[PDB]
């Protein structure tokens, strides 16, 4: 575990953020509380998810006093972000180890009309998978899934000197946010999982030779796609409409 401990870059996240006390929060990986204790004083209802027993118990007596503080023993990977009762999509932020990145960001998808928007630290890598161009080398199926579901932004770098302990690697703040109003849409979103698990299980391949099982050669012209081409090279839209056509 990583705890941040610089001020400076702990300050800069609660800018980003701009938390109101119109909101209500959602931390996952509250470590110590040092982000904590700069956004309980900005919001409504500040609600710790957390699963290690240690961390729970350090967090409650520290904060059993606080009136906006919730703490939660709970698997995160597992939270029904549902179960915090308000009116209000929830803000959610935190801080992420490489390993559970990918399942919970996609965790917090399969719940998106519960969350206004996120807030994470996670490995620099992660973040430059998230928002990678199309055809890029870091573009792959969370950059695929991410944009499908969200916006997102990097926002910043944060070097391991800010935590203790250090990590080896860079971090980085990342922003998304649940896109609307957006066409087409994916009808099923299992199916779009699965097209796009699919596609990028063997990144190698022709999209053609990956999607065999699901596409035939007479359909491919009808998406108006090259199948010649790798998964890699298509477009966030390209895979909806790849779903759409199997649904």
């Amino acid at each position: 575990q990583h705890f941040l401990h610089d001020s400076f870059v702990l300050q800069k996240i609660v800018s980003a953020i701009h938390p109101q006390k119109t909101d209500t929060l959602v931390e996952i990986g509250p470590g110590r509380g040092a982000l904590t204790d700069y956004l309980l004083t900005e919001c409504d209802n500040l609600a710790l998810v957390e699963i290690d027993r240690d961390l729970v118990a350090f967090l409650q007596k520290k904060y059993n006093q606080q009136k906006n503080i919730t703490i939660y023993q709970n698997d995160a990977l597992q939270f029904d972000f549902s179960s915090v009762k308000t009116d209000k999509p929830l803000r959610v932020v935190g801080n992420l180890p490489y390993n559970i990145s990918t399942p919970l960001l996609f965790h917090l998808f399969s719940q998106i009309h519960c969350i206004e928007d996120m807030h994470f630290m996670l490995q620099k890598e992660v973040v430059r998978r998230i928002t990678a161009e199309v055809g890029s080398h870091d573009y792959g199926r969370l950059s695929v899934m991410a944009q499908y579901f969200c916006d997102n932004t990097y926002l910043f770098t944060v070097s391991p000197q800010a935590f203790t302990p250090p990590p080896r690697v860079e971090s980085a703040i990342i922003r998304l946010i649940p896109r609307h109003n957006f066409t087409p849409v994916a009808k099923n979103l299992d199916q779009l999982s699965h097209v796009v698990k699919e596609a990028f299980s063997y990144r190698r391949k022709t999209v053609g030779n990956a999607l065999k099982k699901l596409i035939n050669p007479s359909q491919w012209p009808l998406l108006e796609i090259n199948p010649q081409l790798r998964p890699q090279e298509l477009t966030v839209e390209d895979f909806v409409k790849i779903s759409n056509i199997l649904n």
